[PDB]
């Protein structure tokens, strides 16, 4: 595990989106993961893998009432790092309907940060997405949908990122 994860599960969200300042809104409701937009300031980006695996509902008490309840999750939890400094960490829980036909991949998908460029083939949205806060930072969530089957992906920006 790791004390970045601990913090991510302590977020509380708002039903509501705040009127917070448009540079900040830009980054919290971006149609993509990080990837991208961490390499644009010059920078290469890393992962470090915490947890990867199959888990069971209890597993997953925050994102359960947001997911459809099947048998098994897919689990990933991980930590990214620019040039080396840590400035997200990111929890990701797919139902295990979902990984079927391309969207297996996601199963292996190691140290490859997740982004919109790796899911050429399938149609993305996004449904739902809240932003959330714990002692200072910021975090969000969001059930995205590939080729309409959900997923929950959870986000907490560290204070080395260019949120802050
Ligand atoms: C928030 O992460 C993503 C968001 C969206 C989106 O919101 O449409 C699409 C792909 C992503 O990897
Ligand atoms: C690089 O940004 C992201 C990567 C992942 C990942 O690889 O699981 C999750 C959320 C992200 O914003």
């Amino acid at each position: 595990s790791h004390p970045a994860l601990t913090q991510l599960r302590a977020l509380r969200y708002s039903k509501e989106i705040p009127a917070l300042d448009p540079q900040l809104l830009d980054w919290l409701l971006l149609e993509d993961s990080m990837t991208k937009r961490f390499e644009q300031q010059g920078k290469t980006v890393s992962v470090t893998m915490i947890r990867e695996g199959f888990v069971e509902q209890n597993e997953i008490p925050e994102e359960l009432p947001l997911l459809p309840k099947e048998s098994r999750y897919w689990l990933r939890e991980i930590l990214l790092s620019a040039d080396g400094e840590p400035w997200l960490a990111a929890r990701t829980v797919v139902p295990v309907s979902t990984l079927s036909g391309p969207e297996l991949a996601l199963q292996k998908l190691g140290k490859t940060p997740l982004g919109r460029y790796l899911f050429t083939s399938s149609t993305l949205t996004r449904d739902f997405i809240e932003i959330g806060r714990d002692a200072g930072l910021w975090g969000r969530r969001s059930r995205l949908r590939l080729s309409g089957k959900p997923l929950l992906l959870t986000e907490l920006f560290l204070p080395a990122s260019p949120l802050y």
